[PDB]
């Protein structure tokens, strides 16, 4: 308790000796409380003119409008201690998992210079406000330096002094703790930890556009229904038991990294110093030593890591490798070491995990009521009762995976596309919104134009987002970048041809592809079926789709006129009804 939080709690009561008070109508349970003090202050979504004039029709659809307009009391709940037989199960799995994920890398720190990089190319790495204005002017200033120096040398002493947490649920930090963060936690992102090639059953850096083969490769696996549950607030039900099976990623690592990283996870994840905003306008002091609230770059990696063993443990309790969570007898903890050992590598290749995210393809259905270890994990499943058995999927093309569905759509020309889709009242009423202040027309013009061009690239097949994609590249001036505040693989952020980017995506680079005649024109990718795209939101066949369409190049001359007079494209003719 105190002796690790109390340094962290002291500076912060001498900075606002002036209002400090145990407050007696605090209302925390499952946080320990430690004071309040004086504060007063809150960013709403703003609409994107660019986008909301190119998409008159979806202005009476309230799918789409109400997502521009406008829970706490799921972080102030615990979460019971698991048995001893889950606990064992956790230990042994997570020990096996840092190994096969450790066998071909090599954990190391990353450094002043990588750090300043990623600051000086716009990456949310979740900071706050104060002495220097934004991230740019801090990373530049050696007295920043000597800040995190000062705070670098109290970890390897065992200390923490400024590693404290702003609550928003989106956890900021002050750049220095994000930066010690990220030099002993960041190679797990930066060197692809849970690659594909690496972990077997994660998708990091994969792309929207691989996502649906994956799919359909575990598709392809003899066993089961696909499994695709989700869990009801994930970064609250991860147990003080789930974050030192994290932590065991320090046995892998060696001197002055072993003990920076150790410090991490000692000082700042499982113990931790919260300040939230609270109307009653004070700041409370709040810690805890369970929970999820680390950057979420390093919260994807640990997420994915403890979802793979959760998993691998169901599947386990599935297959009848262990019969009670109550105790692991001695020969049970052989036969679950043992079946790691021979088929952990398989049983990983039968899942896709991104972060809380999962599909599993079990050897069989007995997955389906295979509960207790989950359940007793705290990994309880959404929007489902307790110990009623998972519906699981029979077509990969029905699972639901990272927002979407896939799709098998065959080419004209017989090669087949595996594409991502979801509502397209979901697609479009996104594109609408923009975040912050300060938006010039030529900025929001260029993000309007990040999201006509992820459309061209990854839902060509609806024909509503193509000729909409197609109508926003034509309003905003051919020469303008591509732009986005908050930054999967982007390839639609460039100038570089649509055609071009398309073809090295869906052909070239492609390896389920084996054919790669490259395509010559827009005219030769093909659309979903009419009803498949009505069934996924189109609203093809509708009177105010029709005359949207028809008059298209008076809604461009619109948004042309706007923005004045600037160098412009025509990109409608690339679709065949515009072709003469
Ligand atoms: C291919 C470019 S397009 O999407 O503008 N034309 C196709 C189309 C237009 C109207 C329809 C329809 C299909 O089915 C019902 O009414
Ligand atoms: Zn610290
Ligand atoms: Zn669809």
């Amino acid at each position: 308790n105190l002796d690790i939080i109390g340094k962290r709690i002291e500076k912060i009561k001498q900075e606002h000796e002036t209002s400090w008070h145990y407050d007696q109508d605090h209302p925390y349970k499952t946080w320990a409380y430690h004071g309040s003090y004086e504060t007063k202050q809150t960013a709403s979504s703003m609409v994107n003119g660019v986008v909301r004039l190119l998409t008159k029709p979806w202005d009476i659809i309230p799918m789409v409008t109400q997502m521009a307009m406008t829970f706490k009391e799921k972080v102030d709940t615990r979460t019971q201690e698991p048995k001893e037989g889950t606990k064992k199960l956790m230990k042994i799995t997570a020990e096996w998992l840092w190994k096969e994920l450790g066998k071909k890398k090599t954990p190391r720190m990353c450094t002043r210079e990588e750090f300043t990089r990623k600051v000086r190319s716009n990456a949310a790495l979740g900071a706050i406000f104060n002495k220097w204005k934004s991230a740019r002017e801090a990373v530049e200033d050696s007295g920043f330096w000597e800040l995190v120096d000062k705070e670098r040398n109290l970890h390897l002493e065992g200390k923490c002094e400024t590693c404290v947490y702003n609550m928003m649920a989106i956890w900021y930090m002050w750049l220095g703790a994000r930066f010690l963060e990220f030099e002993a936690l960041g190679f797990l992102n930066e060197d692809h930890w849970f690659s594909r090639e690496n972990s077997l059953s994660g998708v990091e850096g994969e792309g929207l556009h691989k996502l649906g083969y994956i799919l359909r490769d575990v598709s392809k696996k003899e066993g089961g229904a696909m499994y695709a549950d989700d869990t009801a607030g994930w970064d609250t039900r991860i147990t003080l038991e789930d974050l030192k099976n994290e932590e065991m990623v320090t046995n892998h690592m060696e001197g002055e990294h072993k003990k920076l990283a150790e410090a991490i996870f000692k000082l700042t994840y499982q113990n931790k110093v919260v300040r939230v905003q609270r109307p009653t306008t004070v700041m409370d002091i709040i810690s805890r030593r369970d929970q999820r609230g680390s950057g979420q770059v390093v919260t994807y990696g640990l997420n994915t890591f403890t979802n793979m063993e959760a998993q691998l443990i169901r599947q386990m309790e599935g297959e009848g490798v262990f019969k009670s969570i109550q105790h692991l007898t001695v020969t049970e903890e052989i036969a679950v070491k043992n079946w790691l050992v021979r088929v952990g590598r398989e049983r990983l290749s039968r899942m896709a995990i991104s972060g809380d995210d999962c599909v599993v393809k079990p050897l069989d259905d007995r997955f389906a009521s295979a509960l207790t270890a989950l359940n007793d994990m705290g990994k309880v499943r959404k929007d489902i009762q307790q110990w009623e058995p998972s519906r699981g999927w029979n077509d990969w093309t029905q699972v639901p995976f990272c927002s979407h569905h896939f799709h098998e759509l065959i080419m004209k020309d017989g090669r087949v596309l595996v594409v991502p889709c979801r509502n397209q009242d979901e697609l479009i009423g996104r594109a609408r919104i923009s975040q912050g202040a300060g938006w010039s027309l030529r900025e929001t013009a260029c993000l309007g134009k990040s999201y006509a061009q992820m459309w061209s690239l990854m839902y060509f097949h609806r024909r509503d987002l193509r000729l909409a994609a197609n109508a926003i590249c034509s309003a905003v001036p051919s020469h303008w970048v591509p732009t986005s505040r908050t930054t999967a693989t982007h390839e639609w952020m460039t100038t570089e041809d649509m055609l071009t980017v398309w073809n090295r995506v869906w052909i070239q680079e492609n390896p389920w592809m084996e054919d790669k005649t490259p395509v010559e024109s827009w005219e030769e990718i093909p659309y979903l079926g009419k009803r498949e795209d009505q069934w996924c939101g189109s609203l093809i066949g509708l009177t105010s789709r029709a005359t949207w369409a028809k008059n298209i190049q008076t809604a461009i001359n619109q948004v042309r006129s706007l923005i004045g007079n600037e160098e412009y494209t025509d990109y409608m003719p690339s679709m065949k009804r515009f072709r003469r």
